[PDB]
């Protein structure tokens, strides 16, 4: 940056705590939104997971805004840590701070959502069972899994609207994230009262990644496709498994759909 | 950037001649302009100014081509060099590059523009003659010296003449400089229709920056934080003798007259 604009930031730019966060879910396409979102001139957001409501709460509200980048009124500061949805103390936690936060999830088929989180972990583990033998307990499928339990999203929202109002909660189609992008952010932008700016011209679908990409990033003049442990190959999976776990999930699903007045199309 | 975003430049995209030109006038406000532009997701363009239609034309399309940045299908490549307006052989020369090239010029009273003109060398020259001095070829008979490059600059009508040999004036947009300055995304709108662009860049890109006086972008084309024009943009111009500045506005009244017949404008200079 310039003497000009340097200065500036240090007159009128102030950092204030998260007006709106993305709290889930894992591998529900959390980066991809907050790296679409970050294009808009209105947003400014923390680059690294904080994991502050989660892991380090214990650090203190001090701490956490300083993590917040300078910001200039009109801009709304975010941050994204996927965990958040599933973390117990999470919702009064962030209440706490102020009950007016709008909160984002970002969600996708609890079937393709799991295996994308056993994938992540065979990334980091190569020696992991298979996806099929997780799964299971027995015939009985192993709810105690953390892979299958993230997915009850049903479960995690009554938790939150213990706390929050259902209207400062946006629900995106992680599914949509991939096929129309502009769509989806669209509807985040109205929910952030965030003028449409981000639109179909913003992305460019890459052929060979097989996922859109950003024509021009917020923090460059090139193009901007996710990195290589977003998109991973998934391993086939067993159909009978596939079959099983589609039917367990299904009940939650038709009642998440209740719960936000939107069918996400898991379940056809 | 990484692996599949530079593969993806590298295998999808190509540096292509600029399809448009942003071709004047010196201290019309260029280069706001151009950083504005920036900002819409279909525009790459090249950061310093080329000068290649004016001062190396003799390396030819093919090096010229190359100092482009590489673009996806869709983006538009462009270039300012605010000398080219008034460069002889330009309309020629980029006429033979296409015919269909897009030009624009971002224009301003010829008054402060030969006041801001004179202002940059000045901070460059700081022990050349008053404006007042340079202005008059014989100042008690106010004989205006029109060979003078500050004053010459601002006869738009003439220079347009040239251009109009070569290219239609429907592939040509004038901006106007004052309108640049108190409405930009007003003015960007415009820009962007007539580039075929989506119109993306809005009011919400901008921010007045009070103590530089100017607008400013909230975000910068690549950048995450706000972004106003440097220091050599905006400067403060030196007070000119009030009877100076009324005879060349006396000077240019005709002139901007005929310019906004041929444009078909009112660029309001004149009243
Ligand atoms: O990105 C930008 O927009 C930008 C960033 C820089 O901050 C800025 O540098 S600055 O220090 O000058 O502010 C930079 O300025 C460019 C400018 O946009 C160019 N204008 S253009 O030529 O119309 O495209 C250009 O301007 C200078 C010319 O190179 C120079 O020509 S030459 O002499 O080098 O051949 C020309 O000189 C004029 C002079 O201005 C006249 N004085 S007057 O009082 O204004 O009339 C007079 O002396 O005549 C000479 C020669 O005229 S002739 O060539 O027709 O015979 O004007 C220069 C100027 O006005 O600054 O380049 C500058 C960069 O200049 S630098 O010193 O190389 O940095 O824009
Ligand atoms: N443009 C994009 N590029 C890459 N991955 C994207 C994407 N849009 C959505 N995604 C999805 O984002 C998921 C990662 O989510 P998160 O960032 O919350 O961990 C990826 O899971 P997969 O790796 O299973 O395909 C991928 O499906
Ligand atoms: N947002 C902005 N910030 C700074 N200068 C701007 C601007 N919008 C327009 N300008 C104008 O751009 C002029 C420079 O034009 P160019 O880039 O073509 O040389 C400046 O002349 P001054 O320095 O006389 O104010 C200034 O008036
Ligand atoms: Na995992
Ligand atoms: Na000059």
């Amino acid at each position: 940056p310039n003497s000009g604009t340097l200065a500036l930031l240090l007159d009128e730019g102030s950092k204030q705590l998260p007006q709106a966060i993305i709290i889930g879910v894992k591998k529900g396409g959390t980066r991809a939104l907050l790296e679409f979102l970050r294009v808009h001139p209105d947003v400014r957001a923390v680059g690294a997971e904080p994991h502050f409501f989660d892991r380090s709460y214990d650090k203190g509200l001090a701490w956490y805004r300083d993590l917040m980048p300078r910001t200039l009124d009109g801009q709304i500061t975010m941050e994204k840590t996927p965990s958040y949805f599933v973390t117990r103390e999470a919702p009064a936690r962030i209440s706490a701070m102020s009950k007016d936060t709008k909160l984002i999830v970002v969600v996708r088929d609890p079937v393709t959502r799991a295996i994308s989180d056993y994938t992540q972990t065979l990334s980091k583990r190569p020696d992991i069972p298979t996806f099929e033998s997780l799964t299971f307990k027995n015939g009985l499928i192993d709810t105690s899994w953390s892979a299958i339990q993230i997915g009850i999203y049903a479960k995690h929202l009554e938790h939150w609207l213990r706390h929050f109002p259902i209207r400062q909660m946006l629900f995106v189609s992680g599914e949509r994230l991939i096929s129309d992008p502009a769509g989806e952010l669209g509807r985040v932008q109205d929910f952030l009262g965030l003028k449409r700016i981000i639109t179909d011209k913003h992305f460019y679908f890459n052929k060979t990644k097989g996922f859109p990409c950003l024509k021009k990033a917020e923090g460059s003049s090139r193009p901007h496709c996710l990195g290589k442990t977003k998109g991973r190959t998934h391993p086939e999976i067993d159909r009978e498994v596939v079959r099983r776990l589609r039917e367990f999930y299904r009940p939650f699903n038709l009642k998440f759909y209740q719960m936000t007045g939107h069918d996400f199309g898991w379940d056809g």
